[PDB]
C-alpha cells in the first residue's frame, strides 16, 4: 500500500508518439532529417522506419486519454516539440534575460496552430483528473538550430546543436515562453529528458545511430557542458514566470560489482555517469576545460529529480580504472538469458528490479530531493515478461519509500507502443499494443495488471506472485 | 457477442481439488491407493506427489467461489466422489447374475433408494449439500457429474489387477460395478435434484478404458496391458451410462448428458481425408452411435440394442489439441511431433508452440469438433473442458481468447453451444503427473493454499463480465509468438 | 601414453548388431517376440523398430573388421546368442556337473550352421590381430526358456526366464559348451553383460519397455538371486574346459553427493547398487537375517571385472535412507543441459567423465582385480559431443592407471550404430554412422580421432584440447 | 574425385596472423592505429583486442607449414605487408599531377626499381623470402597476394579522415596511393618471381571501399560515411589493380589475378528473380566488367577505357554465405534474418544453422557463384576463401565437406576451378571483431601460441591426401542437425 498522494501513470515523448494521423507531420527536426537520410539508412544506423507512420497521438489523443482513465492512471509526463512551436529561424552563459517585452516578441514568431493544438491536448488531459508534468525537451532540435548531416560529415560551419551556445540561449527563452503560456495547466516542470544520452550516444556511442553521430570525446564534453548551462538558464527562465517545481529527467543504471573486490569500481562508475552531472546543477561543482570550480549561476537549480531506470550495469576494477562487462544489463542477446541466468527483453536488456531500489535510495541519501520514477518499462511485444517486470519494479519503489526516500509517483514507459528512435517501431514498450495500419489500441494483459495496481493504489494480494523473475525454462535461452 | 443464455464458467474434479485441508482425506479409492503404491512410485508410473497435499476445495470452497464470482463466472461443472458417499461394501444383490454379459435394466424404486440411504455416509452427503448451496448462492448454473475416474476400493483393487490377479474387485471389468453405478447415479439425483440444473453421468470414459488398459506408460489404474480387457471395460462403461441415464430419469426430469475427451483429427496431406474419417469412427462415432442410436458391437457381432438407444440429452465436448493422421495400406496412423505427442515447452513439426504438457496450440480444432458433433446428432453441447498447462501464464491468454473465438464461430455456423467451461479455476492434482502440471486461471501456493490471479484470469473476467471478446482483447485471438519461447 | 600392453577397441552385442542381412534373422528370443508384440507397440513400450532391419554384422562382419583394423583397434568384446546355437527345447544351485559325455550329448542338439558361422566370424576377427573377449550372454534368452508376454500378463505357468532355476542350470551348460568349442579362439571370457540392468528394468523400471515388464520388487530380487548363481555355475563350467580368465560385465554409475553432507548417502548407494553384488561373487558374502553368511560355492568366482560406465548419479540423504535426484546423470532432458550446467546427450545422459576415475579406483581399492573398461559411449547422431566424450574419458582411464589401478583396455560403445533395445535405431552410439537402407558405414569425425588415439596408444598433443566439456552455449538448452 | 592437378590448401592474411611474438609488431599501418584508437574502442567500433597478441606466424611459420604438410595440403595464398617493406615515406614524384583523375600508366624500368630498392627494408624482405622458401620446400604451390587491407601510415592516417579532415594522407581517396601501389607490386614481383607460381593484386577491394565508407558500423577504417567517397575509393582501387597488373607483367610472365568477396544472391519469392540480377550487377558484375572488358563509369556516364581492358588472368572466388533479396518499387533490398545478417549460434528464418558470426549455412551458393563467373568470363578460378567461425567445431565438418562437394559439382558442369583454399589454417585476428571469431582448422591457444587439431582438420586431411571426398566421409555433405544446436 502506497501513500495517499502517490500517483501511478505513464511517460511519453512527442517525436515518438505524435505523428501518424493526417496533418500531424513535423519535418523540421534534426531527428526527422536524420532518420530519412539515405546514407544513414544504407549504413544501418537507422531502421528505415519513419515516424510519420506512428501511433498518431496528435490526432487521437482523446482515445489515448480514455484508455489511461479506464486504467486508473493519475499522472502523465509529456513534452512539447520545440520545432512545432518555432519551426522558422529567429533573428559560459551565466544569465539569459527574460522579461515581458521579450516574451511578447517571441509570441509574434510562434506557430499559433501548434500552440492551440497542444492546449487542447493538455486541457483534455487535465479534464481526466491527470496530474501533469510538462517536459520541455525530449531530444529533437529545430533544424534551424542543428543540421546533423553536416556535422556528421565533419563540417562545423552550420547550425551545430548543443555544440553552440546559440542553442543554450534559445532553449532558455523557449522554456520560459512555454511556461508563460501553459502554467495554468502544468503542475510540475522538467527542463529536459536524459541529457546524458543525447551527449553520450550523439558523440561517443555512434553505433547507436543517434545524431549527429560524430565520434569525439572532446565534443561530447562540450555538448554536455552546454546542456548543463541550458538547464540552469531554463530553470531561471521558468522561475521568472512560474512558482511551480522545476526538475530534470535523467537516464540511470544500477552499477553492480562483478565480484566483492569491485566495490570501488562501482563508486567510480557512479561518479563518472551520475554524480558529476547532478553535483553541477545542484551544488554548482563543475570542471571547465581542465580546471575544477564552483559556479554560482549553476548552484541550486533543481527542485526534484526524475529517475529513469530499466536495467543494471556490471563493472569490474582494472589497473587503469574500471570497465563494464558485456552479457549483463544493457549488453545482452535479445530474447535470451544473461550470464547471470536472468531473462532478457526484445531489446537485450536484463531483468533486474533490485537496481531500482539501489538508484532511488542513493539519489535520496546524497541530495535529499524528492523524486518521480519517470521511466520504467520493457520491450515486449508478446507480453511474456512485462507482468513480472511491472509488479517487481513497483514493489522496489515501495521498498524505497519504506526506507525513507521521498518518491511521489511511478510513470511507466509507456502507455502505448511508439517509434523507438534508430530502432524504429519493432521495439514495443506499450501497456497497449498499437496496430500501425488502423491506429487501434489493444490491452495487453499487463495493462489489466496495471489497472489493478493503479485503481487500488497498491500491489493487491491477488497479483503478489508477479513480484518474481519470469520463469526462464519456458522462454528462449 | 454470445447468445443471451450462454454462460462462461469452469470445470473441476473431486479427486484433483478436494483434498488438502485437515479431515478432507479420502483414502478409499483405487486412485488413492494407486498413487501411494511403493512399486508404482519406484517405477516412475506416478509422480510421488500425494493428493492429500492439494488445493483444499473441501475446506476452502467458499474462497474458490468468491474468486469465481469476482471473475464474473455463471456456470460450474463438478462431480461427487462415489467413495465419499459409500465408503463401505454393499451386500451382494439377491437376484443378479454376474456372469451375464448385458445389463439391460436396473430397477429403481422408492424402497430401494431408502435401503441405499441407510448405507450412505451422511457427513459427506451434508457437506456436499453445503458446497453446492454456496455455489448456487453466487448465481452459478450447476452441472453435476456423477463420476470422474476414482472408484470405491471395495469395487476396484487396482494393485491386484496390475499383478494379473482377477479374483478380486475388478472395477469396470465387472458388471457388479455397472449395477452399483446406476443405483449410485439415481441415489444422488434423488438427494440433490433441487440444486442441480443439468446432469452428466461420467467424465471421459474413453480415457479411463484407454489409458487404464492400453496406454499403461501413462500410469493410470489398473495398468494391465490388454486390448481385450480394454474393450470389455468400454463395453461395461457404455451400459453403465445407459443404466445411469434411466436411473436419473426415474427421479428427475432434468437433462442428462455425458462428458467425453476429443481431439480434432487432421490430415497430414490432402490425400489423407479418408484417414481422418477412419480415426473419427474409431475414436468418437462408435461410442456415441451406441448411446444415442443404440448401435454397438458385442463380441464379434454388430447389433442394435433397444436399452441403449436414446440415452442422451446433451453432449459435453472436452478439447485441448489435435491429432494428425495419414493413410497407410493397413489403415491409418497418428504422427508424433503434433498434437498430444510433442516435446514440452517447445514447437511442433508445424511450427506451433507446445505447453508444459507437450500439447500443441490448435484452436481451429474446437470448431471442427463442435460442428461435426452438431451435424451428426443435432444435440446441444457444452464445452466442458478447455485449458492449458502453463505455470508462467505465457500462452494461456492467447489460448483462452482463441478458443472462445472458435466457439463463437461454431455458433454462427448453427451449432447449439450453450456454455464454455475452462479447465480450470485453480491449479490441482493432475493424476499421475502430480502438481507440476498447472492448469489454473488461479495459481495455487500448496504450502499456504492461497490463490493468486494469473493475468489470464483478468482476461477471463473481461470475457465473462462482457459476455464477449471485447475489442480491447481481440489481438489475443492469435498464436503465441514462438520466437521468444523455448524451442 | 599408455602401457605397452594396453589395448583400445570396442564392444558389441549380438541382438543389437547381427541382423540386417539375408539369412540373419533370429526370431527365437524373448526380446524378438517382445519388440514385435502388438500390445507393446500400441503402449509405446517399444519403438516399433524391428531388429531384422539392423546393421547386418552377421553378413557384413568382414567390413566391420576392415574398418576396425584401419582404426588401429586391438581388442573386441562380442557375445554369442544362446538362441542361435540352441533354438529348440532340450529334454540354491550349488553345482552343475560338466563332463565329456554331457558335452557330446549337447553337441547333438546344437545348430551346426550357426556354430560354424560364429567360427568364421571369430577367425576373421583374430586374423586382424584383435584380442578377443567372448561374452556368453547379452540379455535375450531362447524362447523355450522365457515367454515374456505370458509373464507380462501375470501367468507364471510357462517358461519364466531368470525366475526359474531351469535357466540357471541350462546357462551353466551353455557356457561350458561354448568354451569347449571356441577356447582356441578366445583370449578371455565374460559370463554375462549387465545382469543388474536385466533384473532392474525387467521387474521394477517397467516404463523402460524391457521384458517381461512385470512390476514386482519380490520377483526382481528372485531374478537377481538366480542370475548370481548362474554366473558362479557358468564360471565353474568354463573352468572345467579352459584355463583362461573368466570375468563379468556390470553396469555402473558414479554416485555423487548433492552437498558435502551427503557422503554417507553415496556409500549407501554404492552398497545397494554395486558392492552387494560383487561381494557375493568374489567373497561369497550374502546377507541372511541381519548376519553375513558365506556361501562356499560362490566365493572366488571372478578373475577380472568389466567396468561399464556412461554417467553419474547424484544422491542426497533422507531420514529413511537416500534418494537419487532428477535433472542429473541418467535423468536429464534430451539434448539439453543438466541442473549443474553440463550438456546432455540424445538419450538425456549427463557429461561426467570424472565418474569413470571414481568407479575404476574404487573397484581397485576394494578387490584389487584387474579391469577392462568394457563400455563407454554416447548417443550422438550429429557427433557434436562424442569427440570431447571420447578424449575426456580416455584421459580419466590414464589417470586411474597412474593412481595404480590395473586397467588393461578401453572398449568404446560402439564401433557402429545398432538397435538400442526398446528405443530402436534412433539412439546412435557408433563411431561409425550406419545407413540402414544401404548398410553402408561412414566415419564420424570422432572415429578419425579414435584412430589417432588407438594407432599411437596415447592422447596425442594435437588433440589434448578435447579433454574438456563440450561448449554449452552453441548447443540446445 | 578431383582433377589430377587440383590442389587443396588454405588462405591467410599478414595483419591477422603475423604478429604475436616479441619483435614481430608492425605499428606502421592505418589498421594498427585504427584498432588502438581510444575513441574507436569506447564506441565499440573495435573489439579492444590487439593484433600484437596474435598467433605469431612471423616467428612460428615453420610450425604452421609443418602442420599444413601433415594435413596433405598442396597450395597456399599469402600476402606481403606493404608497411613492412616500406615503413617510411617515399619522396613526392617529380612528374605526376595528383589532381588528375585517371592514372592510365605507371612507368616501370630497371633503374626505377633499383632506386626503390634503396628505400626498402631488407631484413623484412629477406624474412619474407625465408617464409616463402620454406613454403616451397614442402611442395606447396604459392599464390602471392600483394594487398590485404592495411596501408602504410604515411599513405593513410585513418583517424584524421574519420574526423572529416582530408588534408592528410587519405588512402584510396588519393591517386598517390594508386601510383605507389603499382610500383610496390612491380617491385615485389621483381624480388620474388622465382618463388611465386601465380599472383593476386589485392584481396576483397569491394569490402575495403564498402565497409570503409558506407558500412561504418562494421568498424573498418576510415569509417567516414559517404556514398561519393565510396565511389572515388573504388574508382582509384580499380586503376590501382590495372597499373599493378601492368607493373607485374613488366617483370614476370606468370598469371595475375584478383581476389573478391562474393555472396550468392537468392530470391525471397519466385517473383524476385529480377532483384537477384540487379544485386549481382551492383555488387559483382560492374567491378569485373571494368577490369576485364574495360567498361566503367567515370563520374556521370559510361565509357570503355583501353588501359583497364584485359587486366586479369584468373579470378579468386571468396564465398561464405548467401544474401536474400526482394523486389521493391525503387529497386531491391536485402533481408535480415538470412545470410550475413542472422543471430549468432542460432537458426535463420529458413531454418538453417548459423555460425559464431551469425552467417547462414548455404553451400549451394558456392555452385551458383562459380558457374556464373565461368559463364560470363570463362577465366579459370581458385576458391580463395571458404570457412566458418566455429570454436567448438560443431558445424565445420559439415561446412567443409558440403562446400568441397559443390566445387566438384561446378567442375562437372564445366567450370575451370583449380583449387580450394580454406579460411583458415589456424585461428587469427578477425579485424574489428578481434580474436573471438575462430576460423581455424587448427585451434590457437593465444597464451602459449600452441596449435591444436580440431576434428575438421582430420577430415580435411582425408580429403587432401586422397584428392577426393572419400566414401567414408560422404555423409558430411549435409546440413548440421539443428535440433541438438541452440535455436
Amino acid at each position: 500500500s502506497f501513500p495517499n498522494s502517490f500517483r501511478f501513470g505513464w511517460s511519453q515523448a512527442g517525436f515518438q508518439s505524435e505523428m501518424g494521423t493526417p496533418g500531424s507531420e513535423d519535418p523540421n527536426t534534426d531527428w526527422y532529417k536524420w532518420v530519412h537520410d539515405p546514407e544513414n539508412m544504407a549504413a544501418g544506423l537507422v531502421s528505415g522506419d519513419l515516424p510519420e507512420n506512428g501511433p498518431g497521438y496528435w490526432g487521437n489523443y482523446k482515445t489515448f486519454h480514455d484508455n489511461a482513465q479506464k486504467m486508473g492512471l493519475k499522472i502523465a509526463r509529456l513534452n512539447v516539440e520545440w520545432s512545432r512551436i518555432f519551426p522558422n529561424p529567429l533573428p559560459d552563459v551565466t544569465e539569459v534575460e527574460i522579461n515581458e517585452n521579450e516574451l511578447k516578441r517571441l509570441d509574434e514568431y510562434a506557430n499559433k496552430d501548434a500552440l492551440n493544438h497542444y492546449r487542447e491536448i493538455f486541457k483534455d488531459l487535465k479534464s481526466r483528473g491527470l496530474y501533469f508534468i510538462l517536459n520541455m525537451y525530449h531530444w529533437p532540435l529545430p533544424l534551424w538550430l542543428h543540421d546533423p548531416i553536416r556535422v556528421r560529415r565533419g563540417d562545423f560551419t552550420g547550425p551545430s546543436g548543443w555544440l553552440s551556445t546559440r542553442t543554450v540561449y534559445e532553449f532558455a527563452r523557449f522554456s520560459a515562453y512555454i511556461a508563460w503560456k501553459f502554467d495554468d495547466l502544468v503542475d510540475e516542470y522538467s527542463t529536459m529528458n536524459e541529457p546524458n544520452v543525447v551527449g553520450g550516444l550523439g558523440y561517443v556511442g555512434v553505433k547507436s545511430g543517434f545524431p549527429p553521430g560524430y565520434l569525439s570525446f572532446e565534443l561530447s564534453r562540450r555538448a554536455m557542458y552546454n546542456i548543463i548551462q541550458a538547464h540552469a538558464r531554463a530553470y531561471d527562465g521558468i522561475k521568472s514566470v512560474s512558482k511551480k517545481p522545476v526538475g530534470i529527467i535523467y537516464a540511470n543504471s544500477s552499477f553492480q560489482p562483478l565480484t566483492d573486490k569491485d566495490m570501488e569500481a562501482v563508486e567510480m562508475a557512479e561518479n563518472d555517469n551520475r554524480w558529476w552531472f547532478f553535483d553541477a546543477i545542484i551544488r554548482g561543482e563543475i570542471t571547465r576545460g581542465n580546471e575544477k570550480i564552483v559556479r554560482d549561476d549553476l548552484k541550486g537549480r533543481l527542485d526534484w529529480i526524475g529517475v529513469n531506470y530499466y536495467t543494471r550495469t556490471v563493472v569490474k576494477r582494472t589497473e587503469k580504472g574500471y570497465v563494464s562487462l558485456g552479457g549483463y544489463g544493457h549488453g545482452c542477446e535479445r530474447n535470451s538469458v544473461s550470464l547471470a541466468g536472468l531473462p532478457t527483453s526484445d531489446f537485450g536488456w536484463e531483468f533486474f528490479p533490485e537496481g531500482l531500489y539501489d538508484v532511488l535510495t542513493k539519489y535520496w541519501n546524497r541530495y535529499h530531493l524528492y523524486m518521480y520514477v519517470t521511466y520504467n518499462g520493457i520491450a515486449d511485444d508478446a507480453d511474456y515478461q512485462r507482468p513480472y517486470y511491472l509488479v517487481s519494479h513497483v514493489y522496489q519503489v515501495h521498498r524505497a519509500i519504506n526506507s525513507g526516500a521521498d518518491v511521489r509517483g511511478y510513470l511507466h514507459w509507456s502507455l502505448a507502443d511508439n517509434y523507438e528512435w534508430a530502432s524504429g517501431f519493432s521495439m514495443r514498450f506499450g501497456l497497449l499494443k498499437v496496430d500501425y495500419n488502423t491506429k487501434r489500441l489493444y490491452w495487453r494483459p499487463s495493462a489489466l495488471v496495471y489497472r489493478e495496481i493503479a485503481t487500488n493504489g497498491a500491489i493487491t494480494d491477488e497479483i503478489e506472485h508477479l513480484n518474481s523473475v519470469p520463469p526462464v525454462k519456458p522462454l528462449r535461452h
